[PDB]
């Protein structure tokens, strides 16, 4: 019993590289069932998921990360975890390889501190503190010369070139456990070449990521994940406004509503000119648990990978808007139904 | 013509420097005022007011924050146009004596802006500072006798603040600084960081009949995981604006699921609704409605509006019967803006 939905990012996803991609988000399903399996909680299964993703150096995200202005890596994650709806986050981190790990043990020494532990521990650390908390808690450091690619390092120097003269394959992923309790998690390397310090949606609260299991004034355990341009993210604090939307009968109608009217029309990305983001969302209520799973973009393309612990293989899929679809003015929607014991 | 609100902290003001809260409150209140008149943005006098506030060695931002573990100063700002809708943002900050200009200056590059940054923390969010023109400030100057004695005490084991601002046109504005946690571990980031947690201006819209503009104070973990800035904004779009507030405060705070494992909730809020109420197509007024909210003993607050030319100064307390952490304190008034 346990279902997940990873994405491996949202816009443009070729036919010549879609492999690859459905790959990863495979990979990463794996992973989190083999998590469920063994009895861990959502969180760590999640955590698990989001390893996986970040490893791959395909991804901008951990490992593989855009390099910034200065040539250097800082990754920002989150996680929420819906039963205790604690949150865990790091912003501009570096020297570390896996940024959502760091999150996952701010999330989880935060729940050491509610069985009384002085003042709340801190959900948000940010650059060279955040890796001196990493460090100081066990966890592995990573040297530049593995962060960084050959690739993503002749992206920095072309890049650069351009000035003088994939970004948006981040990661996330959605867990329900057998008890109905769900999780969240999303990692990112930020923008290309973007000022050092710079801190994007999937560090911040309620933008990148968000987990609520279902409770007075909310009937359905809802999850979900972004990932596309994160300042169109951050703006309209979409995940969190997803999942509150979700709270509808009618998911695939509320989920529809949302991305059109609070994402694209959006009187706060009003300025700009097409906006870039898609999501990935998990909805389960008790009777067995009813899972209803559903993926959302306005990007070109979004990789997806879902999961059920009860059927045994992953599918992969590379959603793209249809034909006379335009990037950024219209709305790709797909979901399912899965049953848990 | 214009309006402003200002507050030094949601915690508790003892009686012996009340009247120095106040007074830094009624001056932040007079370097708002003086912006709008000289004909300034809304974004402009706001961030005037909160430089008055955080210049103060009593408030716990800018100079006079508190020191972290390591005995150092790490300060969080953030700033949002109501009309723009545009903001800016700094966290875990140091060498910058006044935050909050920083993040005003994220905001403004952000309107002459792919998209500009409007968050940035540490060495980068320093090094941006500097580059922009902004000179770096060293150790010294920003710390205070008061801070330093505190440090040491503190090692051997409220005071945030911000404003919100409408300007004659009916443009609102919110900004909040704050030094976060006494002792807190090196880039811990906090709610005067955050979007949606410790400030909110949003003009009126096609989803928001009021324009309207928040500031918040208190616990720094209890604000973000409730966002409540945002949370007021969205209730002050109801019809009756005092029991609007009343009711987030009770229930999307106090007793906020998010919070349940607390044992009590500390947080404050200043608020301003505005609307056009009246005109003459033969001249217009605004009808502008303020209030603060709090859970803490007590909040320090300002307010002036530029016809009046009078600045108010008041700290709200709980009354007996009310208990810190558990009860909502509330008060407000109106005022119209020709």
């Amino acid at each position: 019993g346990g279902f997940v939905l990873v994405h491996a990012g949202a816009g443009y996803h070729s036919e010549s590289k879609a492999k690859e991609y459905k790959h990863v988000c495979k990979r990463a399903c794996q992973k989190a069932i083999e998590k469920l399996q063994a009895g861990a909680l959502a969180t760590d299964a999640v955590t698990a998921a989001l390893v996986e993703l970040e490893d791959s150096p395909f991804t901008n995200a951990g490992m593989g990360s855009n390099l910034n202005l200065l040539g250097e890596i800082e990754c920002d994650a989150s996680i929420m975890d819906g039963k205790s709806l604690n949150f865990g986050a790091v912003g501009a981190l570096s020297g570390i390889k896996n940024p959502v790990s760091v999150a996952n043990r701010l999330l989880c020494e935060g729940q050491k501190g509610k069985l009384s532990a002085g003042r709340i521990p801190p959900c948000f650390l940010v650059g060279e503190g955040a890796y001196r908390w990493a460090v100081d808690h066990g966890i592995p450091s990573c040297p530049p010369n593995i962060m960084t690619t050959r690739f993503s390092l002749a992206a920095f120097k072309r890049n650069k070139r351009k000035l003088e003269l994939g970004t948006l394959d981040t990661v996330g992923a959605v867990v329900v456990d057998h008890e109905g309790n769900v999780a969240a998690a999303v990692s990112s390397g930020g923008l290309a070449l973007k000022h050092p310090g710079r801190v994007g949606q999937a560090a911040l609260y309620g933008c990148g990521c968000w987990a609520e299991n279902t409770g007075a004034h909310n009937p359905y355990s809802t999850a979900v994940s972004t990932s596309g341009c994160g300042e169109h993210l951050v703006r309209t604090i979409l995940a969190r406004e997803c999942s509150h939307a979700l709270q509808a009968e009618d998911a695939h109608q509320a989920l529809l509503e949302t991305m059109q009217n609070k994402f694209i029309s959006s009187p706060f990305l009003a300025s700009e000119d097409g906006v870039l983001g898609g999501v990935i969302v998990l909805r389960s209520c008790r009777c067995t648990l009813l899972v209803e799973f559903l993926w959302s973009h306005t990007t070109e393309s979004m990789c997806v990978g879902y999961m059920s612990a009860q059927d045994g293989k992953a599918k992969t899929h590379i959603s793209r808007l249809p034909p006379g679809a335009v990037a950024g003015q219209s709305v790709a929607i797909e979901g399912g139904v899965c049953r848990l014991e």
